[PDB]
């Protein structure tokens, strides 16, 4: 039997979008020509459909994650938290920086929403769960906890991570990059984490707020370096 949700339903052309954005990633990354579209898309749909939309799993999504492994420029990627736009933004001058939404299963899934149901093989239209009111565990909120999960292991080198400074709390501990992320960037693999603290509140030195504390401790007992900087948003 089918409930009411909290949240809004799945994105009207969810199936023509997904496949769409597919076509359109593999023509422009050539390194992509193995990826069958369509393939992509069934793996998409098993790992929701005929699913309690708060039953979810992260092994749900290994069949799509299997098609979708994709190498990347390790000591390149540019992680955030809560200041997606301008960190996309940063990345469109400063070329060279790879973030997940570069990533083809980033790239598929960018603002989407979606969501099944247990007694049918449709998508469903009407409503999706909200992950405050009704469940964490719900098909958007664990393809990008599986995803995020993933794209921290693959990092090398320093990596860079975008945080707005006009957020209560800077960092995050129960955010997506300050849970799944940062406890799964390789203690061998990863050298150093770079934050970057954005102004568009309070001009000083946010490096020493508490928030920024914790990263650093946390960051450090994986035997990663950390350093912050203060840079200013135009
Ligand atoms: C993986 O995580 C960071 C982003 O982490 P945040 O700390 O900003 O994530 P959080 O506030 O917990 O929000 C999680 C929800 O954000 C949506 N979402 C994340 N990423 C995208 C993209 N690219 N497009 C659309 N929506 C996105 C989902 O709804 C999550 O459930 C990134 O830097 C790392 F890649």
């Amino acid at each position: 039997w089918r409930q009411t949700w909290s949240g809004p339903g799945t994105t009207k052309r969810f199936p023509e979008t997904v496949l769409a954005r597919c076509v359109k990633y593999t023509e422009i990354h050539p390194e992509m020509r193995h990826v069958d579209c369509q393939s992509v898309w069934d793996a998409f749909k098993g790992a929701f459909i005929s699913k309690h939309p708060c039953d979810i799993t992260e092994e749900d999504y290994q069949p799509l994650m299997k098609l979708g492994t994709q190498t990347v420029p390790c000591n390149k990627i540019l992680l955030w938290s809560r200041i997606k736009d301008l960190a996309h933004q940063f990345t469109q001058v400063q070329r060279d920086m790879f973030t997940l939404a570069d990533t083809l299963l980033g790239y598929l899934a960018d603002d989407l929403t979606w969501c099944g149901e247990f007694d049918t093989s449709k998508i469903n239209y009407q409503s999706c769960p909200d992950w405050r009111k009704d469940c964490s565990n719900n098909p958007v909120s664990v393809f990008w906890k599986t995803v995020s999960r993933r794209f921290a292991e693959a990092a090398c080198d320093v990596v860079h991570v975008m945080l707005d400074g006009s957020r209560s709390k800077i960092f995050d501990k129960d955010s997506t990059f300050g849970s799944v992320e940062v406890h799964n960037l390789q203690p061998e693999k990863v050298q150093t984490l770079e934050a970057w603290v954005i102004h568009g509140e309070d001009s000083r030195d946010l490096c020493q707020d508490p928030t920024i504390k914790e990263l650093e401790s946390i960051i450090s007992k994986r035997n990663i370096q950390f350093s912050c900087k203060n840079i200013y948003r135009p």
